[PDB]
RNA sequence: AGGAUCAGGAAUCGUCACUCUUUGACUCUUCAAAAGAGCCACUGAAUCCAACUUGGUUGAUGAGUCCCAUAACCUUUGUACCCAGUGAGAAACCGUAUGGCGCGAUGAUCUACCCAUGGGUGGGUACAAAUGGCAGUCUGACAAGU
């Protein structure tokens, strides 16, 4: 997921002539990566009985 | 007089924990099945497809980092050795009545084959090194919740 978003982030940094130089797209990526992480730890592989 | 049945020799503790081993129970469980106190109903849970939802090729899932590609094992090219050690043997006079580096243990002396003690070939052992071998640059479509 990071190695995905790294390609979205690095090419935002290595290939943009106009650039804020301010880390937004990387943070827009990292918010979703953290959200995938927070959805991922939400799941549990155990048995949750009622 | 020596031995074995019914004085020459340690063993009188009102337990606390801890660890270890041991067997037994135990929920199970493979060998591997087979038998089922049987049927209804109520109610609960779980699973699986369909469904729907949310996320996703701006990459969902699957995945032996670490057993080190940071390598192992070689392979070729430049050096250090040995079938460091050997250790007593190497060369034949003397400034103006008298004075010494004239060796040497405190070290003199050397560093499997052919060629008259000049040169090297052959094998083991070690390393440096490889844009050398061995040795050929991941997937990609569902996933997850009810």
């Amino acid at each position: 997921v990071l190695a995905a978003k790294a390609a979205v982030s690095l090419r935002y940094d290595a290939l943009a002539e106009d650039r804020d130089d301010s880390g937004d797209i990387g943070l827009e990526s990292r918010a979703k990566v953290e959200n995938r992480l927070s959805q991922l730890e939400g799941r549990d592989l155990r048995t949750t009985p009622k």
